[PDB]
């Protein structure tokens, strides 16, 4: 049936997304000495300030200032005229804190219970729903025009929104787009507005979705210079939607960044996508979501649903056969089919945990092997 | 299908209390005070951030410490003590270059805060129509009430986690097939007769529903000794419990966080609003399942998206509900806060054990459905 | 005896004193609208960041964040570039918390216990040791001409410290003066030098006791760009001793800022002064140092010693009666005979609480009636 | 005169410790460590901030937590618990535009690290060469130990303040006149028992000195009830007892504080060498009293100024002295350390009961006494 569907993103400078990449830049400092860490690192930014804590049991010795600053400062605050500076801001740190209980590891319990979603769609080439898709792709493009000078004016904080018309489960087009730019004083609304149609949208979203009636908001309210931590906290695991699917998909409701592999909030959800998006891939179904729980302390996931939305080209029950067949959805099994035990984790914190083609659980090289073991 | 909850000290939702503590003390001398209340909880501390612009002067020290005692946190034993702790705030005034003034001739027409999507969901499976699942979660971990009326004090302590895993035939309830209660208690009590008083004591609400089963499988404690918990050894911070406060995974989600955040914050009153369509809906026997979503863009008044799904089990067009909710229901911001009266220190009350359910609150009000059915030609 | 002395100041941009600016401002914000408020405000300024702590008691509302940001504006920090901006650094609050117990509220007994000091000497016009004076003068000149753009590239941080020589107790000139200031990338460290010397140095130091052998110290390190609350804490009352009299006097302990009149700490230490400075002024010595001890709970002083270090014009048991005679020095009663319940104190906070000649307890309106209750 | 003193239970001397304990900790694992940590204590908190640059990882919560559980605080009753208050860290490395590297091609010719005067004095008053009101100030508090060995746990909680006001005639000790101790205490034992235990319980390290002659006054509780302290509403900060932690207003001050800096900073090292000079005059025989000054410009590496003060009990010219001091004295910054071996960690030590006075410390020796005695011309 028609309908409409919106889904909205953040830049790197957006201070939740700040937040989440300070916990996943602390994060892949410490696996890249101590693979095994357990951390859960929440932090905290506001104006002047970034409060790193939570709890953490590691070999590894950390510098959690140099890891703030030289997040902050690659994300673009370096000046109090963007209302927030790498280099002078206050850091504070507020983290704290059986070994051997399998003999295979392979079968640990899970270290805490959850229900987890991965999702998979063929509208779009990354198998991702289309408006958080490309809400992701117009504040990446957004934060690249502004690294690499062709609009220097531009400032870390940016926050985009697509609104896709559906109509028989197709997408006809886009109906609505937002995008919020902060900036220096230089430029007047009028040319800021032409720069950014010209520059980040028409060169990211497909002419063919865009129409007359199609509605531009770009910068409503206009001046938009104080951002970030200024006038905007920010805390980490607060843009969980925005780093999920952007709505289409139902979601467990735990945070990302900031957590080592062991936490299957975190690499259950990869591993979901993982299959999700290989059942897609395999051209088994159309559109996919999949359920699995956790129950603490034990291994075997204690429920796994496979939703395909009546797109399904072969029998529901040989889909969720399938399912435990190839993939192996164990806590720490999951760990080692993903090989998740590697510093890749703030590359993650900003733009989407899942579309991107190179991260572990975006592979699709169990695609061909499950439409072999279901015929065709 | 499977759904989790926690209790009033688990350490998030004590930073959810906190925050909306804070909101409704200022709307007690300021209902219409913008209020953007973040709070942080660690061993030992709380930091209570944001940005406000009011007329109130409130206490935060004195309103985050009481907030705490009523939690149950009053000594060090517990593993945090709402007397001793620290309290730190971070509170800007009123961020430059946003309030503009009247703006609009009819203060209805003002445009929206901030972007966001939000949604809301009904469903009868329940006379307060919302999913199994999350509804008896929250009754479960709210019986704490009986440590607060002596009815049985003994040795439990507040941090606590529910989870239930329900299946399915043709959408309907088949019964019970695994129920996770971990909950923190004291060293007077061993994980043997624990898990006997879990299993018994927590009865009483969860009536008579017989759903277990031989096949359904119980882990009350299932790692073992739950001592330490709350901030002590675990952080928290409000809005990191978004699918708790909602639908427990049975619903989707937009990702605004509820606490802390006064009316004109569409990420709350939006998501309140459609709580209030799709409870309509169903309650009015349009659809026996229903599920919104609406978006706002900054400075727009009008929603730049509604969407009505009904799974399929609607009783009238689709796209006839559509039409139905844009007339019947005024989703611009300030008219959802004439539409349910927003105005009041109601908040607070939310942020323990799930803002849908309890039919006292105004977006669980049932009083359009007649009118709605009417309008929709049945009957 | 032949010997030298030294004393040292700082400037308003000193961390330390930033934090002493801040407890006052605080306090002079309390005490206008709850002019018997009790106030123990202790400042914690550090990179980014300032925390504003303490014990409170009054009637006043009051907001911390605004006073802070305007108190560190008017010192001068105001760009990242300076290391701390007063429009942007955090501002974090962790403030907290019988009535009518004597009839007579002058006889209500201290506060707490402790010992103070007051000292005064005929050396300079302002009746403050020498060392101590010229220090505060040069810190407060190099901030004179920061502000009012004669040489634009200083910056707030700065540090004095002044060598005289004495002999049979005269000063004789200065033997070394030490001047670093912090200042702006701009300027090369000989322009900087010879800019002090003629902007800061000679236009404070008497000529006559500048002779060929005194040594100039004008940033013996050389560059000093970062300054202020960056690489360097700043904590209230850690300058206790550049705040009274450099070392010349001894001290009981006490800081001043922060603290409201009822702490005897501060108050009794200004009556102290007020005393020293009129037994100065009457004539009736040369130097003179007041120790005054207070019990808690007890309104009468339990010792009050006056030693005039052999410079008495009279006998040394008729300047104690004296003493006793014309000053009130009961806790709250020297409150009211300094009139002290008025927002006077932020201007204390940097350059001196003594030596400047418009605060209560410098005033010398009874220096009159001690030497005619003396004689002559 | 009259000298204060205050317990290892104060909130300040609880700062001075834990910034102590901090460089201890370093200093074990690099000596010639870079450290100026600056601790704040609160109700329920502990920040620990500052400047290091060392190649020691030491973990900052536990040292501070470890610290605190020795001064005893380990419930919320006592008003603060050291195993559940929070502890923040703000510690910066490597100030730039400072390390020169080598500079010297002799390490003893180095420059200061910062400009200030420092104050030493010593007087035969005592066997420590110490001034009396002070000196036992401390060992009254200290006996403390009595509530760690369980010679008498009773309920004395840590915080206290002593008092002591003597009297003098030609400089010779008259007398006590005034003494004042104020102690916390637990609500087990009421203000009149108190002030029996309080004036009984003092007397093992006070000595025969029945100086409490029929006009002495005693102020024991002076105000009444003393239950709540420590950080617990009232807050405390490194450096701010400098006037306790030397001659308790006997002698002048320079204003750096001690606690947290290791031994290349002056405020520090030059103060301890002040001490050593004074003490060696005064045990060498060549004065009854002395005061030495030193001051130091930053980048110099000679004081800028010598002072030596005998207040007329010199037994030689007093020029003399100055000359002597300048010779048998090596008290440039980087020969202060040599001179006192002063790259250990011996310095939490230091930040509780009085950082003079206990000759086990290197500036206590007088191994120059006799050598100063023989260049002085005597005997
Ligand atoms: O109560 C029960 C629950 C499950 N079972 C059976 O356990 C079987 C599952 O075996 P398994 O967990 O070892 O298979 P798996 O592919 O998931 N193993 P891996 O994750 O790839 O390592 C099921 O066939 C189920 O019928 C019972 O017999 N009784
Ligand atoms: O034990 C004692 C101590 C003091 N005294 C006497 O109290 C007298 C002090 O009286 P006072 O305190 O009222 O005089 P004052 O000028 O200080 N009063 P004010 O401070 O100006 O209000 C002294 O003369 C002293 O001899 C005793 O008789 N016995
Ligand atoms: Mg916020
Ligand atoms: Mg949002
Ligand atoms: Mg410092
Ligand atoms: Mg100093």
């Amino acid at each position: 049936a028609k309908h409409l569907f919106t889904s909205e993103s953040v830049s790197e400078g957006h201070p939740d997304k700040i937040a989440d990449q300070i916990s996943d830049a602390v994060l892949d400092a410490i696996l890249e000495q101590d693979p095994k860490a357990r951390v859960a690192c929440e932090t905290y930014v506001k104006t002047g300030m970034v409060l790193v804590g939570g709890e953490i049991t590691t070999s590894a010795w950390v510098d959690i200032e140099e890891i703030t600053r030289n997040t902050v400062r690659e994300i673009g605050y370096v000046h109090s005229d963007m209302g927030f500076d790498a280099n002078s801001c206050a850091v504070l740190s507020a983290i704290g804190k059986q070994g051997v209980d399998r003999a295979d590891p392979l079968e640990q319990g899970a270290g805490d219970q959850g229900l987890m979603f991965g999702y998979a769609t063929n509208e779009t080439d990354v198998l991702m729903p289309a408006p958080i898709t490309y809400a992701h792709r117009l504040v990446q493009r957004q934060a690249e025009v502004r690294k690499n000078g062709t609009l220097p004016w531009l400032r870390p904080d940016a926050k985009s929104q697509v609104t896709f018309q559906y109509d028989d489960g197709k997408i006809v087009g886009i109906d609505a787009v937002v995008l919020s730019t902060q900036h220096s004083e230089e430029i007047d609304q009028k040319s800021l507005q032409e720069a950014v149609m010209e520059e980040i949208i028409k060169p990211i979203l497909p002419a063919e979705w865009l129409t007359s009636a199609t509605k531009f908001f770009i910068n409503p309210t206009g001046r938009f210079v104080i951002g970030g931590p200024m006038g905007d906290c920010g805390l980490t695991g607060r843009k969980i939607i925005v780093d999920t699917y952007g709505g289409m998909a139902r979601h467990g409701g735990g945070a990302f960044s900031g957590k080592d592999p062991s936490k299957v909030d975190r690499s259950a959800a990869y591993a979901a996508r993982y299959v999700a998006k290989n059942i897609v891939a395999a051209g088994l179904a159309d559109r996919c979501e999949i359920q699995v729980s956790y129950a603490i302390g034990v291994a075997e996931p204690t429920s796994i649903m496979v939703e395909t939305f009546g797109t399904e080209k072969v029998p529901s029950e040989q889909l969720t056969l399938l399912v435990r067949e190839f993939f192996d959805l164990r806590p720490y099994g999951l760990i080692q089919m993903l090989d998740l035990l590697h510093p890749i984790y703030k590359e993650t914190a900003a733009y989407g945990h899942f579309g991107r083609e190179h991260f572990p659980w975006e592979k699709t090289d169990k695609a061909q092997l499950l439409r072999d073991a279901a015929g065709l």
